[PDB]
């Protein structure tokens, strides 16, 4: 239609989600915890 800067903004918070996962991974204990790494 006109404007919309919004894809920039998404494909960076993308990015971020997955660390947020993996971090929540290494919390529970990582490798050494039964589930796989969140990739």
């Amino acid at each position: 239609h006109g404007e919309g800067t919004f894809t920039s903004d998404l494909s960076k918070q993308m990015e971020e989600e997955a660390v947020r996962l993996f971090i929540e991974w290494l919390k529970n204990g990582g490798p050494s915890s039964g589930a796989p790494p969140p990739s």
